[PDB]
């Protein structure tokens, strides 16, 4: 009776806090239909109900159910639960439901009619006696418990049995925690990070007996760092409540804003303590301000501090109970005597979430808000490009607020204060959020972006060896290496780019980094000329770190001749051939781990002027010339960027791809991208005849590029490539294997 | 009895302590022409008299006033008053002024003739017992509580009626404010950053319940900056005295 009712929990994908979801083998082998109520016992004699449906994404073993249910359970994620199938009782009599002294204050009005009229319709779940659940609305999260079950101990939703709840709040039991707490569902984006972070902790946290019985260190320092408002801390409470370990926050300010004696007793107050109640996590965040870099302790109190942390970190390898995790800005802002092996050997980057991330965060604060259905978090999600997570809930709340602010109050003149059913019925428009989006939001990002681009093969158009070119150089390696261990090579970790300006270099390397799922940090030229001109070619150091922090990755050199064209071009400062900032990309490519995935990959649109001394073998050297597109790639480039724009059938594609000849593809984009702007212009034109009605349903603009278009702003196509440009690279090809 | 008489008080643009400005589709529907004397009802059972005129940019619950016809209703800019019209008395007896001791310091003479004379001269204002207003000249700003209304409560100018109000200065009640404070109206230029100040502190000041109901965090964090000698502490002062809220400095 062992075998078909034990699996373990995880994280849920779904949002309803009474569906749990098993994998397909589970279920057939179990004998389980939809909608069924099923029972689960857990630690403590505790039971919990619930419905039950279908998912993909699990294995034999694993259980999905939401935060409520799960603490309605007395577990916790990655523990063991007992699962048997109950017959249905399809009715209910009298339920009798309390609300939460914790939870409820400053509620004005009845949480009745408001929350659980809507909430039990049509909606058939099981409950039982003395559960928690939580009901979203009104821009809060209120909780209910159940106390008396008159026809069974479990019984389902059924609207013939209404609601008799009139009471006061009733007192939270003490040993239980509330669910507008922190967990692993309230932090949007970060899966790789949490991924790191649940695997680091699982065993020391979870169970601490275990490392008791061998002699293994497990890791002790781990050290997050990111920029700030990314939420640090809230990943550390999130941990600390999921596994249930005992939670002390010391942070830098309150530590330095103390007088010297009193700072290093409470220091050592800290650390004693979490020792005394073990297993626990010490969080000290900020660790920038009380820990610095050497010589910016101008004072003496401050190594005194550094001393007291540094020996306090030594005094815990005997200990296996206690993990310390700090917070910072970034890695080279700290004293170097903290990075290092005992005392912060582990380091986790957050970094800034992505359009999947930011909507993410995005549905996490807007959870209980009561959008209306025209908002598309989409467009915000793609809108917010350089928002970090503190200015998206910045966004909620200012949405809210202006959504608070210019109706529901002037209209409170009558009324004198805020009424219940009033508050929940304030609904957002797409436009409130473009004026909140627009304004007063000035984004905190500068940074460089590390992601999974979102261009494909598909887009660019022709170029279809290059493709299974690229995809044997990046990919073959790293999906079997066993061949190449057999045939003893060693893999290519570079390639060059070289042709006209404008023909698809970085939509190519995007491209190759889509398909691979693959980190993708660009590196522009500009950037090489101001690590050039302020003469600080140090940081280029940190840059390769930053890849292998981020691995794998493709680092995108474009513009690598720009120092060159800036210095001259062929002729200048004595004529040399090597600078500042490519000896540095030289001496840090040659001297970094042989094997982590880290492809680096340059570009030039001059291949000429380059220093010979970057296509030496062990770096970057299998030279790919990217050819000027033709009339089978033409159209492809072509479809592919009105792919996006509607276009009529009168639009001769094959005609277009004869008629323009030596035109690379950025003035092709340039082409569709001003018949649409010509488009554009007719239509405002449409827009203000139709407006200008003889008085002041033949609304359609024609949102539709006809021929004219076309035809006309093709008189102003301009060759931005000349012929001795195509000579002097074929001069350049000659020089490769081809004729020489 | 509710629809009609409800407004919110705004700005004012208009420099007369007397005047209250309307938008032109609630003064034809609440059946008002110009000149009328109205009564203003608003907190803690207090009264205002006005003449009213039409102005151009308002809503149908906008009502602009002064910063003296404000602080006499005791209200502030933002919330909500009871605006009936009354009939006219078109005459006076025997008005009685007296100044407050907090505005008249050092002031060698005598007030009357050189103030209280020039003001009530062909402006036919209304004036109820009990209020305060300000005169200004002689580079100072002089304020006058009236104490005995003979004819009616109200009364308008009406050159007939000298004044006879040889007093002493009056002592200043000590729960109102004086009018030579600072307020909004009291700031030259700086319109976009007035209105950028006041939306944000708007709600947690003014209706402080409200964010008791709602788990909402609005902004705490406001950092003013701009070239020394621009008035930035003006800007603080300004808004604490508009919404009533206590104001530290350090
Ligand atoms: N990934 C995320 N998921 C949910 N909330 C986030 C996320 N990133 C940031 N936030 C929000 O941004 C803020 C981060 O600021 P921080 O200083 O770390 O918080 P704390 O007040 O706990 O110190 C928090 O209010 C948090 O709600
Ligand atoms: N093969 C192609 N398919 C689709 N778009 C292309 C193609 N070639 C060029 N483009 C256009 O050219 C631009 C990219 O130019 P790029 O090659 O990055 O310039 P550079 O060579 O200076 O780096 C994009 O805006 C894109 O619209
Ligand atoms: N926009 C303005 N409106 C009215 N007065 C101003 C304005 N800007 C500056 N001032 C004047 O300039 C001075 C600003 O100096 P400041 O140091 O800010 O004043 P305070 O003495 O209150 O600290 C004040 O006397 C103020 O009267």
């Amino acid at each position: 009776k062992n075998r078909p009712n034990r699996l373990i929990v995880d994280e849920a994908i779904n949002e309803d806090n009474s569906v749990v979801s098993l994998s397909q083998p589970k279920m057939d082998e179990l004998q389980l239909f939809r909608g069924d109520t099923v029972l689960l016992k857990g630690k403590k004699r505790r039971e919990a109900v619930c419905i039950v449906l279908s998912d993909d994404a699990c294995s034999d073993e694993k259980i999905r159910m939401n935060r409520v249910v799960r603490n309605n359970l007395r577990v916790r994620l990655g523990d063991v639960i007992s699962i048997q199938p109950c017959p249905d009782v399809k009715y209910g009599k009298r339920i009798h439901v309390l609300p939460i002294d914790d939870t409820v204050e400053g509620i004005t009005g009845n949480l009745f009619e408001v929350y659980l009229k809507p909430y039990f319709l049509e909606a058939y779940r099981p409950i039982r006696k003395g559960d928690i659940f939580l009901v979203r609305g009104g821009m809060r999260a209120v909780e209910f418990k159940v106390v008396e079950t008159d026809p069974s101990p479990y019984c389902i939703v059924a609207p013939d049995t209404v609601i008799h709840c009139e009471g006061e709040p009733i007192k939270r039991e003490d040993e239980e925690e509330s669910l507008n707490e922190v967990g692993y569902d309230d932090i949007g984006g970060c899966r790789k990070q949490l991924a790191q972070i649940k695997e680091m902790v699982e065993l020391p946290l979870r169970h601490p007996a275990l490392f008791k019985a061998i002699g293994v260190k497990p890791p002790r320092g781990i050290l997050l760092y990111g920029p700030p408002g990314t939420g640090k801390t809230l990943i550390a409470r999130a941990v600390a409540n999921e596994t249930g370990a005992f939670f002390f926050l010391i942070n830098g300010p309150e530590i330095m804003s103390k007088l010297a004696g009193e700072s290093e007793s409470n220091l050592r107050k800290a650390f004693e303590e979490a020792e005394k109640n073990a297993p626990a996590i010490i969080f000290i965040d900020e660790l920038d301000a009380i820990a610095p870099k050497r010589e910016k302790t101008h004072g003496e109190v401050e190594r005194r501090i550094v001393s007291q942390l540094l020996t306090l970190m030594d005094g815990l390898k005997q200990r296996a109970h206690v993990i310390v995790m700090a917070a910072t800005n970034r890695p080279n802002s700290i004293d170097p005597a903290l990075r290092r092996f005992g005392r912060f050997d582990r380091e986790v980057d957050i970094g800034i979430p992505d359009a999947t991330g930011r909507l993410e965060i995005l549905q996490i604060h807007t959870k209980n808000m009561k959008l209306a259905d025209d908002v598309d978090l989409e467009q915000v999600a793609n809108e917010t490009h350089g928002h970090v997570g503190a200015d998206l809930a910045a966004l909620c709340s200012e949405a809210a607020l202006q959504a608070i602010r210019k109706k529901m109050d002037l209209i409170d003149l009558e009324d004198e204060t805020i009424d219940a059913e009033v508050m929940n019925s304030l609904a957002v428009t797409m436009d409130d959020f473009r004026w909140a989006l627009s304004q007063s939001n000035p984004s905190a990002l500068r940074e460089t972006v590390v992601e999974v681009p979102q261009v494909t093969w598909e887009d660019i158009g022709g170029l279809e060896d290059v493709k299974r070119e690229l995809q044997e150089l990046v990919q073959y390696p790293v999906e079997h290496p066993d061949k190449f261990l057999k045939f003893g090579m060693t893999p290519s970790k570079g390639v060059l780019f070289y042709g006209p300006p404008g023909c698809g270099k970085t939509l190519l390397a995007k491209a190759i980094a889509n398909e691979c799922q693959a980190n993708f940090i660009s590196i522009k030229g500009p950037e090489l000329l101001t690590m050039w001109f302020g003469e600080s070619e140090a940081n280029v150091r940190e840059i390769f770190d930053k890849a292998r922090q981020a691995a794998p990755c493709v680092l995108f050199f474009d513009e690598l001749d720009s120092i060159a064209k800036a210095r001259g071009g062929n002729i200048g400062d004595g004529g040399g051939a090597a600078d500042r900032v490519i000896n540095q990309i030289l001496t840090e490519m040659d001297g970094m781990s042989t094997k982590k995935n880290v492809f680096i990959i340059g570009a030039t649109n001059r291949p000429d002027i380059i220093d010979p001394a970057i296509l030496r073998p062990g770096r970057l050297d299998q030279l790919i010339y990217i050819p000027l597109p033709d009339e089978k790639s033409r159209v492809a480039i072509l479809k592919a960027n009105l792919r996006k724009s509607p276009v009529a059938k009168d639009v001769d594609l094959e005609f277009l791809a004869k008629m323009t000849n030596g035109f690379s593809g950025a003035d092709l984009t340039e082409i569709c991208q001003r018949a649409c702007k010509l488009a554009i212009r007719e239509s405002i034109e449409s827009e203000i005849r139709r407006e200008r009605e003889r008085q002041t349903e033949e609304d359609d603009p024609v949102p539709e590029i006809r021929r004219d278009h076309f035809e006309e702003a093709m008189r102003f196509a301009r060759r931005s490539v000349s012929d001795n440009d195509i000579r002097k690279y074929e001069m350049f090809a000659q020089t490769l294997q081809q004729s020489r």
